């Protein structure tokens, strides 16, 4: 029992990403909404306790600091005799991340604690969610008997689009961490064939509300991080995390590189 073995890492970085929102009949992909965003910028909190020599509980969470710009393109496979081919596109550049979130609870085992190296069995819950808004933007459409004939522009103020996505993950996975001389790297993969995700889309064209709830969906989130000890009792790192969800429905990318100061308390 090592009930003073916390720790505490506050972390900032950037998160890049992209979110497939599909539209289908029940399945065939007939709309797709494919929202984009670069370089937001994120801080991230966590908490862990090494109360036991083979067992460790954990908690993180991040968060948006602020909206970040992005792009939204809607296209619409309407040609049946080319299916391959976008029958309408509406490009909205005024696309923003208004916010994107985190929070995870999570129980290692460790099967090795050796000072030097660790390897632990993952397991534990992690929710993200995100939010977007687009507002007016180009229109490269196709009439009846033409094909990308209409080219205009919505007149802004008649059109403004809002998606977010939900997903809530119990996952399982594998946490590593090695360390040569005063630097220590190591990394990580969680996988979750559980995930419950969520969508909705609020098209407002003086309101169309679209929603899908799949469950049971994919998460992939593959960890690399490398630090360095400045004193013996505080650690410098840097973090890169692709993360996946998908199964096609609710889909998200994402990339996160953070660093941040970890003062074992």
């Amino acid at each position: 029992f090592t009930p003073e073995k916390i720790s505490t890492e506050i972390d900032f970085g950037t998160l890049s990403g992209k979110a497939k929102e599909r539209v289908y009949l029940p399945g065939r992909k007939a709309s797709q909404l494919d929202w984009k965003y670069s370089n937001a910028p994120i801080v991230k909190g966590a908490f862990n306790w090494d109360l036991l020599p083979r067992v460790s509980v954990g908690a993180s969470g991040w968060t948006t600091l602020a909206g970040r710009g992005g792009n939204m393109v809607d296209r619409d496979w309407l040609d049946t005799s080319n299916p391959g081919t976008w029958t309408d596109e509406s490009k909205h550049p005024n696309t923003r991340l208004n916010f994107a979130n985190e929070f995870d609870l999570n129980i290692k085992g460790w099967l090795l604690n050796q000072p030097d190296y660790q390897l632990g069995l993952m397991a534990g819950y992690q929710e993200n969610r995100y939010s977007f808004t687009a507002k007016g933007g180009s229109y490269i459409y196709s009439s009846e008997g033409g094909f990308r004939d209409e080219t205009g522009s919505f007149p802004d103020g008649e059109r403004a689009i809002g998606y977010k996505q939900h997903f809530k993950m119990p996952y399982i996975g594998l946490t590593g961490n090695y360390r040569y001389d005063s630097f220590e790297f190591g990394g990580s993969f969680k996988y979750s064939g559980w995930v419950k995700a969520s969508d909705n889309d609020e098209h407002y064209n003086p309101r169309i509300t679209y929603r899908s709830d799949v469950n049971n969906q994919n998460y992939y989130s593959v960890s690399l991080h490398a630090g360095y000890y400045i004193t013996p009792a505080a650690k410098v790192y840097v973090e890169g995390t692709w993360n996946r969800i998908t199964k096609a429905g609710i889909e998200s990318y994402n990339f996160m590189t953070t660093a941040g100061l970890k003062y074992y308390f």
